[PDB]
């Protein structure tokens, strides 16, 4: 029974409104309604693992639990296995996975982050999940932020904290925040954006949505605008949102948007947005399709619509060879050629490199690089021909192009990571020197650039 090369995931996410779900939810599952839509001949067809994130949940566990894997058992006649649950007050994330899946899934993480302060602090955060599904990292973050039309900068400080502070994945990737823990990182939720139009446009927006013409609305989408100006979620990808907004209707329809204030909303507009939403970030070079991104049209009990998303994804085999793991295969290496970082800082310290990756025994520290100044007022850090080889645990090039360094740039005065980012060795030739390129973060902002040539030699 051969291993896979390739899984499909379903990210759902639904903002329940404290109200149980209506009977039928399968629409959910199967990706119809507005938006990218799944092909009716794959409605049989079950998804690898199925992530299921809710705000605003009323439910226990076990009776989310029990509509979940009775739902998908009528789709697909599949018991569905559980991976995790987690719950942080309203907000929970469940992983279900195929039953022939379950020796291929271990190290199973979960966290919560709760965000805010005293006031703010009591409802809103997030959870998550991680695990390896063979030799694949696999993360999930399910976050309900911050509302209000006005506070696009507290979701953009709630998604920091978060990420900071979310403790998913490989304990050892100490430098490493959850943005780079993971081949494939899907964040979700209710992260609480809106369409930033005047209160006033309310029934011109409304006449928009019944037109299906959302241009004028995505343009002025909160999340797509900071995200463009590199406020918030820099380096994920968003599918096309091609459905209606999913917030704020009238319950048991879906005929009418419910926009004006009320005491109920502390006297807030709740102008028709895309609250819900579905994001990912995959390692260079990893195969990731989205194939549905869309909302459901028959599921009304709540205020918000529910969202799922559904992908391809690539994953690798847990590889063994005659020498590694337990051991260096001497036919491999890695080799770092005419290398610099680029950094933002005002700062003044040596910096060293440390080299991440599961292709190595354990992590590698480099020599203190050579500061220079930039012609643009930068810091320019040299390591010439002076980056240490990096001896892989497996030299075949079946498993060795398939792997990605991780590298963080840190200060040898107080240890700390001034950057983050990661190199594919998914290399277009072996043997030969070739550029390669990462921006470096540091809490998800920007922080500079690496770049330099590699040269990599396997068993091939
Ligand atoms: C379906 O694949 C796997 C693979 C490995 C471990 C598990 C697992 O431990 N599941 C579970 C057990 C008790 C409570 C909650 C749970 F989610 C599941």
């Amino acid at each position: 029974q051969p291993e896979p090369d390739m899984i499909t995931i379903f990210i759902g996410t639904w903002n329940m409104g404290n109200a149980p779900p209506p009977k039928k939810i399968t629409s959910w599952f199967l990706s119809k309604g507005q938006g990218k839509t799944r092909d009716d001949s794959a409605d049989y067809i079950p998804h690898d693992i199925y992530v299921i994130g809710t705000q605003e949940d009323p439910l226990s566990e076990k009776e989310w639990l029990e509509i979940l894997k009775h739902s998908l058992q009528e789709i697909t006649s599949v018991t569905f296995k559980t991976v995790a649950i987690h719950t942080l007050w309203n907000i929970r994330i469940v992983v279900l996975a195929k039953p022939e899946h379950e020796n291929r899934i271990s190290h199973i993480c979960t966290d919560n982050v709760k965000t805010g302060i005293a006031n703010t602090l009591g409802n809103k955060g997030a959870v998550g999940v991680s695990f390896m599904f063979n030799g694949t990292s696999l993360g999930f973050v399910n976050s309900h932020l911050t509302s209000g039309s006005e506070k696009k900068l507290r979701r953009n400080q709630n998604y920091m904290n978060i990420l900071r502070f979310l403790a998913l994945g490989d304990k050892k990737l100490s430098p490493f925040n959850i943005t780079h823990r993971f081949t494939h990182l899907f964040w979700f939720g209710d992260l609480n954006y809106r369409v930033d139009l005047p209160t006033w446009e309310a029934e011109t927006i409304i006449q928009k949505i019944k037109q299906q013409q959302y241009a004028d609305l995505l343009s002025h989408d909160q999340l797509l605008t900071e995200r463009r100006e590199q406020k918030v979620f820099l380096h994920f990808e968003e599918e096309e949102i091609t459905f209606a907004p999913t917030y704020r209707f009238e319950r048991l329809t879906r005929d009418k948007y419910a926009y004006t204030k009320q005491k109920a909303t502390g006297m807030k507009y709740n102008l028709p947005s895309w609250c819900d939403r579905v994001l990912w970030k995959s390692y260079p070079l990893v195969h990731v399709v989205c194939q549905s991104y869309g909302s459901t049209s028959d599921i009304m009990t709540s205020d918000h619509s529910p969202v799922f998303a559904t992908f391809e994804a690539g994953v690798t085999s847990q590889f063994v060879s005659k020498n590694g793991p337990g051991t260096v295969d001497s036919q491999g290496q890695i080799e770092f050629l005419r290398c610099y970082a680029t950094l933002k800082t005002k700062s003044q310290t040596k910096f060293y490199l440390e080299f991440h990756s599961s292709c190595l025994e354990s992590f590698v520290k480099s020599q203190e690089g050579e500061n220079e100044e930039g012609s643009e007022g930068e810091l320019v850090v040299k390591f010439g021909e002076t980056l240490p080889k990096l001896k892989p645990i497996i030299s075949d090039p079946e498993y060795l192009l398939d792997q990605h360094i991780l590298i963080s740039i840190k200060s040898s005065d107080s240890d700390e990571s001034y950057g983050e980012g990661c190199i594919a060795l998914r290399l277009e030739a072996t043997e030969t020197q070739l550029p390669i390129y990462t921006p470096l973060t540091h809490h998800g902002e920007l922080t500079g650039h690496f770049q330099g040539e590699i040269k990599l030699q396997t068993s091939q």
